[PDB]
DNA sequence: GCGGACTGCTTACC
């Protein structure tokens, strides 16, 4: 096989590599690498090298990576360009595989592991790691394997071994329920004191090192603690055994919190995979609360505090280590963003932990794009940042909104890269501009007949292929063929739903199908005859499918769109507001010019003149009003719901989607752009029901609207979904109970309409005081509390949330075993009526989780249920109705003198 | 006593 790279490290002069060998065999080499950079040279200096602007430059070999760094910086002083790949280990990897890697994951040993640390005193600081580590459990993906590493003796416990029949029996049966998937895989050790654990971890970590390092806040938690633990028992020497090259470097941030580095090995905190690639917005990032999220599994339910856990329940204790380090994977394989992470990783040809990073990735990619045309990167330059504009958002008129079809363009800011041919190379010249609106509505005098433009006034060449747009155009290929997959998997599961109605009582087996490709006639007809257990199983698997497509995607998708954005980041080698501003720009102008040939040819084709049919739209997106276009057809012929909708749909993919293509094609021609990218296709099919008394959809501004869906690009939906944005529904401070009320609000509004709504609204409020306290408390980000905090009271502007936490404080104060609210981290928040003990007007704690014992009672009793209803309810209720024009509660009129 | 304008903070949409 063709060999690849696991880990990559400068180490002084030289350059420490572990790597699967053309065997399959897992090695490690110390490489002095002899870098190259680059300088000007004269036109007469004849060579192969020329810089991405054509300029010729001589290849500098350096006898070793400390000399080319002292150059660069002498180079600096004479105040000359010193071109070239400046990371030296991005330049060892592009020599060393000049090839597009193909690897192979069962050969990279990927680790996943969690430590338990009992602490009388509060949360155990890893930077002291003062408390011993009485657990640890770390897969092993080569093994797979759970080797499980427990502490029977400790100054705060002595505990019996944990038993594993007892551990996989259910807990209605005493037991754990480890999932039964997993008893077989593990290999359990005990320990008669903490020294001999360590040790043994140790030598168990060198044979089996970590090349892909995860975990839930390993990187915050366990490997600080467990390094730092180590260093003050056995000192810092035995400690650096963590690393494959006994390097580690520990960064420290001063509030004491520290950051170690293990060189040789790359770690992916899970929770950091998670906030980047999964698009959630958690109130809370605790691994109980994630797990029941993305598995739906019950929280690990344990009496006492965790403490105490050890001591009494020392069973459980073990077993619920184990079950963390389980959960972990389990959400892996829903979301699989550690495959992601490896695919991004050799793709580019960077360390795998630097998927981190859109700018390091791109730097990388283009670099070994350019290294393979001889050419040579630019020096990385300073610059002051920078405002710049953005994308045009229309201000819509709040009303409600019956029928409504929207259209987006596809992958917008790269397709306009691509389009217009914008690269850091492909710069041609400037022209004089018009205003933006001249160019919108045709009047403007065509920029040039030569080159590609955009109308913030740039122009790049039309022949020439650019570095950017050739290397977004790979990826935006890959991102277009997996959404195909999820795509088709979402197609796969509405044909699952509707067959969810005719159950086939028998027994049934689940169909052998690849989920990503649309069902064949045949496999369709097999279908119509399974019953719940079969079909329910299918809908998971197809579900599961989606995900998996969803994730390869969205994460392309913003791979991409990061490389627009890292035009406008001074980090970036190839920053230029020229660039990101001609994309912008260029993108309110289609915007824009395409609602107008939108209007244009709905008032033609209807017959009418001067209608606004576009009633919203942002960035790249329009949502035509099609009342107008059902009232011609009439609705009396219409046999069902599904009937207009398969109507609009032909409408918007027979006529509409033609003209639109019209309409772009002129505009590309308009600024004689390369190719002409611009797609817009069909979205979302809203409408009320047919026949029904709701509204359909509403707008309350910019950002702010909610549509009942029955077709959502391609996909035909068994029952009606709501597309909301931007509302309370959809934001993670609104609290859930609240979220989900103010949901079913809407969609009796969209579906049913007002008599509905008020139903709901009457019954809602005489029953929501019997919510559970943490389904209606609010939630927010806890920033700079210190900032705020004036002798444990509020100091000047102190945030609402704050004062909670605040409140929260004082309310603890002196309780060492207090849960202490975390800097940074999220907190639910409650109002407290007035003459409450706490002296305040709400509290705050740490999210996801139960509020201390302490105090528990007391919130509860003190709870402002009127200020929650108003506030978070009632308010963006009224918000919703009044832009909608309905009322959430029966108006008083003159019948009320009627009995 | 408090509404309207401005600010900080938070969380959306693209
Ligand atoms: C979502 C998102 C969009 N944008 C910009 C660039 C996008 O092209 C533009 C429109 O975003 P979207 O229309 O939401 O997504 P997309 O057009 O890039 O690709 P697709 O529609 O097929 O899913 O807004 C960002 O810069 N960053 C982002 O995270
Ligand atoms: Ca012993
Ligand atoms: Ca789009
Ligand atoms: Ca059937
Ligand atoms: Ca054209
Ligand atoms: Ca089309
Ligand atoms: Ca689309
Ligand atoms: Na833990
Ligand atoms: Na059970
Ligand atoms: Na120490
Ligand atoms: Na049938
Ligand atoms: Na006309
Ligand atoms: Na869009």
């Amino acid at each position: 096989m063709k060999e690849f790279y696991l880990t990559v490290e400068q180490i002084g002069d030289s350059i420490f590599e572990r790597y699967i060998d053309s065997n399959g065999r897992e090695r490690t080499r110390e490489v002095e690498y002899k870098p190259s950079l680059f300088a000007h040279c004269p036109e007469s200096q004849a060579t192969k090298y020329f810089d991405i602007y054509g300029k010729p430059c001589t290849r500098k070999l350096f006898a070793n990576m400390r000399d080319a760094s002292q150059w660069i910086k002498r180079m600096e002083d004479i105040g000359l360009e010193a071109l070239g790949m400046d990371d030296f280990k991005l330049a060892y990897l592009s020599d060393t595989y000049n090839y597009e890697i193909k690897y192979d994951h069962t050969k990279i040993r990927v680790a996943n592991f969690d430590i338990e640390v009992t602490s009388p005193d509060g949360f155990p600081e890893p930077s002291q790691a003062k408390h011993p580590i009485d657990a640890i459990t770390h897969y092993d993906s080569i093994d797979d394997r759970f080797y499980v590493f427990d502490l029977l003796n400790s100054p705060y416990g002595n505990v019996e071994e944990w038993s594993i029949e007892i551990a996989a029996k259910l807990q209605e049966q005493g037991g754990d329920e480890v999932p039964s998937e997993i008893i077989d895989k593990i290999i359990y050790m005990p320990f008669d004191n903490e020294k001999e654990l360590l040790m043994e971890y140790l030598n168990f970590w060198q044979q089996k090192t970590p090349v892909i390092l995860t975990g839930w806040n390993v990187e915050s938690f366990a490997i600080p603690y467990v390094y730092n633990r180590i260093k003050n028992i056995f000192g810092e020497s035995t400690a650096k055994r963590l690393s494959p090259h006994r390097k580690t470097r520990v960064k420290v941030i001063e509030n004491s919190r520290e950051i170690i580095t293990l060189f040789g090995i790359s770690v992916l905190d899970y929770i950091d995979l998670y906030k980047k690639f999964s698009f959630t917005n958690q109130p809370s990032y605790s691994l109980d609360y994630i797990s029941e999220f993305e598995l739906n599994v019950g929280k690990l339910k344990y009496d006492g505090p965790i403490s105490k856990l050890r001591e009494s329940n020392h069973q459980r204790y073990i077993s619920y280590n184990i079950i963390a380090v389980y959960r972990v994977l389990q959400i892996d394989a829903k979301r699989q963003f550690i495959n992601l992470s490896l695919d991004m990783g050799y793709y580019a040809k960077i360390q795998i932990q630097s998927v981190f990073s859109p700018i390091k990735t791109w730097d990388a990619i283009i670099f070994n794009s350019l290294k393979e045309q001889n050419k040579v990167i630019p020096q990385g330059r300073s610059h002051p940042v920078q405002p710049y504009p953005g994308a045009f958002v229309k201000e819509p008129i709040p009303n409600r909104y019956k029928y409504v079809m929207s259209f987006d363009l596809t992958s917008f800011y790269p397709s306009i890269i691509r389009q217009v041919n914008i690269s850091p190379e492909t710069i041609a010249g400037t022209f004089k501009v018009a205003p933006l609106h001249d160019y919108i509505n045709a009047v403007a005098e065509r920029p040039s007949d030569v080159y590609s433009c955009s109308p913030n006034g740039m122009m790049y060449y039309k022949d020439r292929d650019g570095v950017v747009p050739t290397e977004i155009t790979k990826v935006f290929n890959q991102r277009k063929e997996h959404k195909g997959y999820m795509l088709a998997a979402q197609r796969n599961g509405e044909i699952i739903k509707e067959a969810l109605h005719n159950p086939n009582l028998s027994v049934d087996e689940p169909l052998d199908v690849d989920y990503r490709f649309d069902f064949s006639d045949e496999i369709k007809e097999k279908i119509k005859k399974l019953s719940a257990k079969s079909l329910n199983e299918m809908l998971f698997r197809a579900q599961r499918t989606e995900v998996a497509g969803m994730t390869a995607q969205i994460n392309r998708k913003l791979l991409i769109n990061s490389l627009y954005g890292a035009l406008g980041n001074v980090w970036f080698r190839y920053y230029d507001l020229r660039n990101a501003t001609a994309i912008t720009t260029f993108g309110q102008m289609a915007l824009q010019w395409i609602e107008r040939k939108v209007n244009e040819y709905l008032n033609e084709v209807c017959g009418t003149e001067g209608e606004a049919f576009v009633l919203y739209g942002d960035t790249d997106s329009i949502y035509v009003s099609a009342d107008k276009i059902i009232d011609k057809v009439g609705e009396s012929k219409f046999r069902d719901t599904n009937h207009w909708v398969d109507f609009l749909d032909k409408f918007a993919r027979e006529r509409m989607e033609p003209a639109i293509d019209r309409g772009f094609r002129e505009m590309c021609e308009y600024m004689n752009n390369k190719q002409h990218l611009m797609f817009m296709d069909r979205e979302a099919i809203a409408g009320p029901p047919l026949g029904s008394k709701g509204i359909g959809g509403f707008w309350t501004g910019k950002k702010r609207y909610a549509l009942n869906v029955w077709d959502m690009e391609g996909t035909r939906y068994a029952e009606p979904k709501l597309k909301i944005m931007g509302l309370e529904t959809q934001k993670s401070s609104t609290p859930k109970a609240v979220q989900k009320a103010l949901k079913e609000c809407i969609r009796r509004m969209l579906q049913e309409g007002e008599e509905s709504l008020q139903e709901y609204f009457k019954e809602f409020e005489k029953e929501f005081r019997q919510l559970n306290y943490i389904s209606i408390a609010s939630v927010s980000s806890a920033n700079n509390i210190a900032k705020y905090d004036v002798g444990g009271f509020p100091g000047p502007k102190c945030p609402f949330h704050i004062r909670g936490i605040l409140t929260y404080n004082r309310a603890i104060k002196g309780n060492i075993d207090a849960p202490q609210v975390v800097e940074g981290e999220k907190v639910y928040v409650l109002p407290l009526r007035e003459g409450n003990p706490f002296g305040d007007k709400c509290i705050a704690w740490p999210s996801g989780t139960e509020i201390t014992d302490l105090i528990k009672d007391d919130v509860l009793h003190w709870m402002d249920y009127t200020v929650l209803l108003e506030k978070t309810f009632i308010k963006p209720l009224e918000g919703f109705t009044s832009a909608a024009k309905l009322d959430y509660e029966k108006k008083a009129s003159l019948f009320d003198m009627f009995d």
